[PDB]
Parts: structure tokens; C-alpha cells; sequence
């Protein structure tokens, strides 16, 4: 499944649009034995979709608002597959046993990627709207022996205006898949 | 799990990109009870992905190349709830029973839309790269009481080169969902 209007949102807290999560989910190639860390503090959209397809998910979020909404969404789809961990991913990550990672939002991508790598995490998906990060992540992963597959995705949404349908875009996003 | 690129390809026969399939599969909102028609002469990417998800799928295709590749992929991924019906959708669709349509390329998109309309199909997703067809699909449907969520997706792929990476553009495609 997937839908977007059936997610509990909250001003100040971002949510991945449906089409983006559909692509990002696919890149993770999730199965029943995957234990996934989901970094970067959002509303829970990706968390739920990941929870629904794997063994267990850690949602690492560092801001209160995000934790709260994710929590509500978790409640809302009856997810018992998931632990929300408040804090910096770089402080937490060492302590966990997992085999895949999705990274959204996040600070210290350079720290996280290095920890991921040395924890022998051999399948990672990262989304970024930022040019410098897209550049970092792709080169960081290729140097650390991953084969990298990145796509820039620019979605625009039909909106009716007096003359007909215009397409409303906001920001393109880079979705990066590193497997090793 | 949207499959990588383990698809049987035969050149002259297009394959819908992985990320475009993930978005279209998402907009279809598949249930195990869905009976889907899949109209479009491609390599079976979409077909397969629809089959894994619903009770049954009918691939409607006029093009021999397309059919055979599609048969091969269906074979490759062990898909058994799918029947291929060789013919022009405009000739056949009106005979079929199903409650959900996916439309890929097709000549005579008006006729097709008329048919889905009459049959009271409450859920249609259509991909097009043709300007005029995107216009007709959206307006024809909005005219018939469907509400229509259309998106345009521009995808580009990082390609490694001596200086770094460039992004090679693929052609943009409009993904139209119509629900009533």
C-alpha cells in the first residue's frame, strides 16, 4: 500500500511525499529478516512503510516534535515492530545490531556514513535535497567499496488554475542506493 | 521489493524505469482482492509488479516482442496469476471484468477512457509521455466525475566520469491517478 492523507502531520515537522517514499522503499529491497535503522527526524512516513516490510526498525529522531508525530503515526498503523530512539544517530548507531539503513534529514552525514561502513552495513539508502550531501554521500560510499546507484527525482504536481493544469514543483531530491 | 534489473530485455521493447514503476505501483493502491487490467506493450516490469500484489492481472498488448519478453519475465519471476491477452485494448477491454486499470501506451485513449467510464471502474492509473494524452486523460476523467491526481516525474541517473558524476536525464513522464 502507501497513502499520504492518512498520515498524522504537525506544523514545523516534515513528511516525505508518497511518490518519494515509494521510490526510496523500493531501493531498500526489504525482506522479513531485515533490521533497519531509519535516521533523520521526520513525521513517521518512511518509518511505517519500512516497519511494515521488515523484522524491526529503529527510528532515530533528534527533535521532540518529530518523535511525537512519529509515535502517533506508529500508533495509528498499529506498528509494534519499531523503537524510536531519541538522539544523535552518531551516538546511538554503535549500540545497535541491524543490517540496513535509510538516512533522511540528519546531521553529520560524514560521521554516520563512516559508522555505518565500519559497522559493516552493506545496504544503505540515503535521500538528500542538498547538493553538497549528494556529492559527499555518493563519493563517500563509492570510496568505501559500495556500488552506488543515484537518481535525482524532480516531481511536480498538477494544480488547476483558471487556464488549466499547471505543475507545482518544490525541490528535486537525490535518492542514493549503496550496496556492497 | 520492486526488482532491480534482472528483467529479460529485448531491444525495440521499452521497460518502465524502476522508479517510475515504484511510483505507479504506489498510485494503484493494490489489494489481494484487486482484479487489474494492464494495458501497454512493454517488457513486463509493471505486469510483474502488479501480479505480486493482487489477485489477478490481464496484460493487454498488441505487440509480439512485448508479449514474449513479458512472458519471459513472468516465467523468470514465477508469476502465475496473470493472463496475457493479445490484442488492442480498444478492441478487448470492454469484454474484460476487473475493478482496476493501469494504462501504459495506447492509441485511442478517449475510447479507452469511455470504456473504463461505462464499466464504472472506480480506479485507474495511466502513464504517458505524450503531451496531448496527458491533457485528455486528466480532463476526460475530471469531466466524468473522477477526481484526478496527476504528477510529472523527471528522473536523472548519476553517471561516473573522470571529473566526478553527471546526471543523465531520462524523459519525463506523467503519472495520472483517477478515482471515483
Amino acid at each position: 500500500m502507501i497513502p499520504d492523507e492518512e498520515f498524522i502531520r504537525r506544523e514545523g515537522v516534515p513528511i516525505t511525499k508518497e511518490e518519494i517514499r515509494a521510490v526510496s522503499i523500493g531501493k531498500l529491497n526489504l525482506n522479513k529478516d531485515d533490521v533497519v535503522v531509519d535516521v533523520g527526524c521526520g513525521s513517521g512516513g518512511m518509518t511505517v512503510e519500512i516497519a511494515k516490510r521488515c523484522k524491526f526498525v529503529y527510528a532515530i529522531d533528534y527533535l521532540d516534535g518529530a518523535i511525537e508525530v512519529t509515535k502517533q503515526n506508529l500508533a495509528k498503523f498499529n506498528i509494534k515492530n519499531c523503537q524510536i530512539i531519541k538522539g544523535r544517530a552518531e551516538d546511538v548507531l554503535d549500540k545497535l545490531e541491524f543490517n540496513k539503513a535509510f538516512i533522511g534529514g540528519t546531521k553529520n552525514i560524514e560521521k554516520i556514513i563512516e559508522i555505518l561502513d565500519k559497522k559493516k552495513i552493506n545496504h544503505i539508502v540515503a535521500n538528500t535535497i542538498v547538493l553538497e550531501n549528494a556529492a559527499k554521500i555518493i563519493n563517500e560510499f563509492e570510496s568505501r567499496g559500495y556500488n552506488v546507484d543515484a537518481v535525482n527525482v524532480f516531481i511536480s504536481y498538477a494544480k488547476k488554475i483558471p487556464s488549466g493544469h499547471m505543475f507545482l514543483a518544490k525541490n528535486p531530491i537525490t535518492i542514493i542506493k549503496a550496496v556492497r
